[PDB]
């Protein structure tokens, strides 16, 4: 069926760690996304400034959230102001460079192209102009929700996670603008270990909110480059695991793989209220490299499941 | 309310005995953390931090189901505090709040058993990664209700990697190095705590014939493990430790603060290695268990060298 | 007894023919190791060691329950002794003592393929991680019984990382550097024992509407791989090289010394690059390769530019 015949419905993209609303659709159709490439100075940590390279102004890109089966229309531009071109590999999109070849964009140019989203999942999106790893290393990437044709179970909560490795000249804590030091890149050995883009972006002030009693779903990307991430939330355990963001699923884990460039679906059910820490457990990471979040719980206490200390004595 | 039972707990590479309940049971549990100094290799010495004077701690194993209370004791002699976070344990940090101990203090808390699975359980008091890369871990086993199926021989099995001042093989007390442990590059990667610690006269022991299932964890803190097994494959793999069955796998990876069951038949006697199947860690930093297999031979397996020519 | 039958294996990346056998068989496999100095990237050599002159091994395909016997030759120009550990046997070391051949001497032995998978065999004599480094590595498919489902096209990728004193690029002879294989910290990266080895002329090749399986293996020595096909999702993944079976997966890990199978059919015509997603490794240490699919473009799935405006 062409593309040209299905009704046409904008794109409801989110900033992480929201999550676009659960598709109700039961027919495919031809979705318009739009997509800006700009390379802008943010904060990396306390006095460190970083020069992202960011789909749509942050890091990771907006989330996209389509229903197996349709065609996804990308209007791709790149800002006047970006000092090199750039384009996008959806890992949800089949043929040549997962739409990199028809999205290469140079400054103050405007590509578009569709593709169908031929299999469910989660898949990374980012660009794939050379030198790859720079502009993967730079923030450039996202996650992009393909539903199965008979949609998602209902869950209470979904949260947008994308862990990446960030590769700064001056090692971690040096302050000021630290540009991208490609040695360290080569050689596997990052100084922030992040989730969303920013230490802290899911943490503290910003941390994730939940009630207790609420199923929670995360969307768990890894945009690397290269590193893998022990996903584990503290305190919790997986109910549901989508092994490596696929369709096979595992079931009381604590701790899941998610590939460099790759993804996993986690299901569990906040039980009591308390302070949760989501964090690569490879955890030299998460405890001095940033690899670090918080999902704050509200809600009534319960002793059955845990008790506080109850005594403590000599 | 419920019955109260003391727990049976291992030493490694010892194994508590299967649960035969089908009811839930308050299983009270004995934890002292220990700062000891102890033999990491040959003319190699190290200041563990321990749960109950070794590395891994010992093995908890109790049913789905049931409350877990835990009596949390700091040695009067500890420079620090000390805690527990039960990856099996739903609340705030695993444990980690309630069970927070100074030196010669006792803590009481208890947590339900809700789900099924084998569990990481490591200190968490900051800086988290001293505490873990010291050796602060070890495994707590939640049956599911119906229990786990029979085999004859069960092994406790935690990898861990250590991060020395000095170069492997550096004689003498050697301290934590903390730009080590940040850049992910350690000295020693061993299995239970030491080189060599089941190896050579610690070895693993079974008989032919015997079915085997290892439990496996990894205290990390930062590497992930291709478990594989010398001259045998995997018959089943609980995928990272869950509810999920594979079979017939050579190398299985143990996530950072994750585990694996891992189970097979040892057909044939020989000497059958367990390594990081990344290969290094085996071979040059210490990451070798021995399983020593006696019985009768069987050709129809495998041969001898049956012939050497030119 | 059994029938006697001589092996089919294959260079890389070709797959030995899929096995119309319903009873078992004793297949004959003849391996030699040979040390040789070849092209690692343009201007860049390296002294491999290999089995049967390349890297990978020769990939030999048997059936569950066939008995392999194994001559096993050690050229006489080699420096050191070498055998091999067959991660598909049962027994001592995998048959590494076994096989355990001088210079200029010939071994043989025997095991049964008790297990249907996708195996490493590599060498396995002291110091095993430099034999393994050099590039003795090599896969054996145990087909299942009842055999894999039929497909178009397979192909044999073996990746590996290479430690050079030398950085990447560094002209002339590069000798292997212990230090950076300790340190897990390769020079090179590759599919198939060089840079370019299946990119540009030695490109794999398809047709549009073709299903596609990919029998791939990590020799490491370090390495884990997020293996990856750009413009492509795996339709099927035999987990970790098992029996277990994921589906809608984009990149899948292998460990090392483990194995993975993946299956995708190629929709439209376009160049297809394998790549291990720690992205660093394909883009500047060469874990690259290419699949071209000619055919007739297909809008429908994906369209090329369709305008570029200001
Ligand atoms: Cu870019
Ligand atoms: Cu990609
Ligand atoms: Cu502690
Ligand atoms: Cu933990
Ligand atoms: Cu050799
Ligand atoms: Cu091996
Ligand atoms: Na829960
Ligand atoms: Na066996
Ligand atoms: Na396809």
């Amino acid at each position: 069926t062409p593309a040209g015949e299905l009704p046409v419905i904008d794109a409801v993209t989110t900033h992480a760690p929201e999550v676009p609303p659960a598709i109700d659709r039961d027919y495919p159709a031809k979705v318009r996304v739009k997509m800006e490439t700009v390379e802008k100075t943010m904060k990396m940590d306390d006095g460190v400034e970083y020069r992202y390279w960011t789909f749509d102004g942050d890091v990771p890109g907006r989330m996209i959230r389509v229903r197996e089966g349709d065609t996804v229309e990308v209007e791709f531009s790149n800002n006047p102001s970006s000092t090199v071109p750039h384009n996008v590999d959806f890992h949800a999109a089949t043929g040549q460079g997962g739409g990199a070849a028809a999205t290469f964009t140079a400054p103050g140019r405007t590509s578009t192209f569709s593709f169908k989203a031929l299999q469910p999942g989660l898949y990374i999106y980012h660009c794939a102009v050379a030198p790859v790893g720079m502009h993967i290393a730079n923030g450039m990437y996202g996650l992009i929700l393909v539903e199965p044709k008979e949609g998602l179970p209902k869950v209470d909560k979904e949260f947008y996670i994308v862990q990446g490795d960030f590769y700064t000249k001056g090692k971690k804590g040096a302050q000021g603008l630290q540009p991208f030091d490609m040695d360290k890149a080569v050689a596997e050995q990052p100084e922030y270990v992040v989730f969303n883009g920013h230490v802290g972006a899911i943490a503290g002030d910003n941390a994730l909110k939940a009630k207790a009693g609420e199923t929670v779903r995360m969307y768990v990307g890894n945009g690397g480059p290269n590193l893998v991430s022990s996903f584990h939330v503290i305190g919790e355990i997986f109910d549901k695991v989508y092994v490596e963001g696929g369709k096979l699923i595992n079931e009381n884990v604590q701790s899941t793989i998610v590939p460099a460039g790759g993804s996993a679906i986690v299901e569990f059910k906040v039980d009591i209220p308390g302070n949760y820490t989501l964090v690569d457990h490879s955890i030299f990471r998460a405890f001095n490299k940033g690899a670090l979040g918080q999902l704050k719980v509200e809600g009534a206490e319960n002793p059955e499941i845990m008790t506080q200390k109850l005594s403590d004595t000599a």
